[PDB]
């Protein structure tokens, strides 16, 4: 079994001119037919500002405005014309519902964070410990399942909690239920409690995504609903950092069909990108995770706003192959600018590899 995946932004397809939008879609379909990946991870939410404040999505639903009714038709065209599997890529927590929504303002709190700033996680993450936020997110996933036909779910990288979160009253009450004091200062001060708390939050988020899976699978009438989740590299390279990510490679491997590991040394600011990738693969191997870890590479340098040379991307794929990491893919597909170069990547993205 081999996965070769392409993650695709509907933000790149969308255009206020529906005829331009159609031309955009056409270019995507042609590239995916040519490249023939195992799966496309398809954005179901809108994030055109790139700040992770998700006020709109691309499917009809009860809670958020629709930017365009686009996910269902792109998913169907990918499936039927390009012959690929399609995963719905959706946030776990970040839904900026309108005022008057029951979940409005029921967000993840931090003991130290102030207004007007953020850490890795978005300030807009709804608290999965709050019953109204829990239900609203559940209903958004239900509405996705009603609105479109797809083969899997990719749970987004927005599902993070740091070591000062979640400090909201509902979260504290949940920690008390785990046998911890409802007091993050007290938890953090005791290394044993701090470890238990970190692992507890990791499992809580995973369990929440399993709840969402159950909702979607019931509606897709499909027990074979495959799930993947984005995993940051730092918890893999340095597992102590689980405590301020709320993610874990061993726990992910136990719970998801695939782990979408963000193998992106450029984004990470790696001084020695080849060594970095070598160490990342070794870490995954050490956890016996190569069979279900997808090394998701970056095709764009988002910080400087430039495509990454396709030859650099291919060299990363060849390096992965040489190390026995046979599942991989890239994000994003810039189908309008023909980047990455499909001709150059075809041989390594082929499922005969």
């Amino acid at each position: 079994p081999i996965e070769r995946i392409v993650q695709v932004d509907l933000d790149y397809i969308y255009d206020p001119d529906p005829e331009q939008q159609n031309r955009n879609l056409g270019q995507l379909i042609d590239r995916m037919k040519d490249l023939a990946p195992s799966a496309v991870y398809l954005q179901a939410f809108a994030d055109p500002k790139g700040d992770g404040d998700i006020t709109e999505v691309y499917f009809p639903n009860r809670h958020l405005p629709m930017r365009a009714d686009l996910f269902n038709r792109v998913a169907w065209q990918l499936k039927t014309r390009a012959g690929v599997m399609v995963y719905a890529w959706l946030p776990v927590l970040t839904f900026s519902v309108p005022p008057g929504n029951p979940a409005y303002g029921k967000v993840v709190q931090s003991t130290t964070r102030k207004p007007g700033e953020r850490g890795l996680g978005s300030p807009t993450r709804l608290s999965p410990f709050h019953p109204d936020a829990h239900r609203v997110i559940s209903e958004i996933y239900e509405d996705l399942a009603k609105a479109a036909h797809f083969d899997g779910l990719l749970f987004h990288d927005d599902a993070v909690l740091d070591d000062t979160e979640d400090s909201s009253p509902e979260a504290l009450a949940t920690y008390q239920g785990w046998g911890l004091p409802p007091d993050i200062a007290a938890i953090r001060a005791d290394p044993k409690l701090a470890q238990q708390w970190s692992k507890g939050k990791i499992r809580y988020l995973i369990d929440f995504t399993m709840h969402l899976r159950h909702i979607v699978s019931g509606y897709q009438n499909d027990r074979d609903m495959v799930v993947a989740r984005n995993l940051y590299a730092q918890p893999v390279l340095d597992p102590v950092s689980e405590a301020w990510y709320g993610q874990s490679l061993p726990e992910f491997l136990k719970s998801y069909d695939f782990v979408a590991l963000m193998a992106m040394p450029n984004m990470e600011g790696a001084a020695r990108p080849e060594q970095w990738m070598r160490q990342l693969v070794a870490a995954v191997a050490r956890q016996k995770g190569l069979d279900r870890t997808i090394f998701e590479l970056q095709a764009r340098d988002w910080r400087v706003g430039k495509p990454i040379d396709t030859e650099i991307l291919r060299r990363q794929m060849v390096q992965l192959r040489s190390l026995g990491a046979i599942n991989y893919g890239y994000y994003p597909d810039d189908f309008i600018a023909n980047h990455p170069d499909a001709e150059a990547l075809r041989d390594v993205m082929s499922l005969k590899s």
